[PDB]
């Protein structure tokens, strides 16, 4: 699993690719998998996803807080771009973006059946109103990961 951990970029997040998707989608025993499903470029109509762009910053801000304040937490953060990994789009039956989903680790006795495409997940609904709400997103992850964190806020 040391191979998967080394995939983290300088922000502590792992980019899903067509090549690595089959491996990553089978999980790491004991680890939560937080997956941001997004679209960074322009679509077929030359339009950009503003919500995708805005929440990606929120995503990274909260990931940074969790990495710093909860070093023991067994979690992995991932991003995937729907234009880059067609098998994931197919497997997860994606029809729109963005999505933020969290897979808990499979129970030890059910490990071999873990796959992103079939395993239960929590979803954090994304809308313009919460695109920049780091407090709320942090609270969501804190509850799932059973941690206590303090995200720096604009409002104090």
């Amino acid at each position: 699993i040391d191979d998967i951990l080394q995939l983290k970029d300088d922000t502590g997040v792992i980019t899903v690719t067509a090549d690595n998707y089959p491996l990553l989608s089978r999980g790491v025993p004991g680890y939560f998998n937080i997956l941001y499903i997004t679209m960074r470029g322009t679509n077929s109509n030359g339009m950009s996803c503003q919500l995708c762009h805005d929440f990606e910053k929120t995503y990274h801000a909260v990931a940074d807080v969790i990495r710093s304040q909860a070093p023991q937490s067994l979690n992995l953060f991932f991003t995937v771009d729907v234009n880059e990994v067609p098998q994931l789009v197919k497997d997860l039956k994606l029809q729109n973006v963005p999505h933020l989903v969290v897979y808990p680790p499979a129970e030890s006795n059910k490990q071999s059946q873990f796959e992103w495409k079939t395993s239960p997940f929590y979803q954090y609904s994304l809308v313009p109103e919460n695109a920049e709400n780091t407090l709320q997103f942090g609270d969501f992850l804190a509850k799932i990961l059973n941690i206590s964190i303090t995200v720096p806020q604009a409002f104090n």
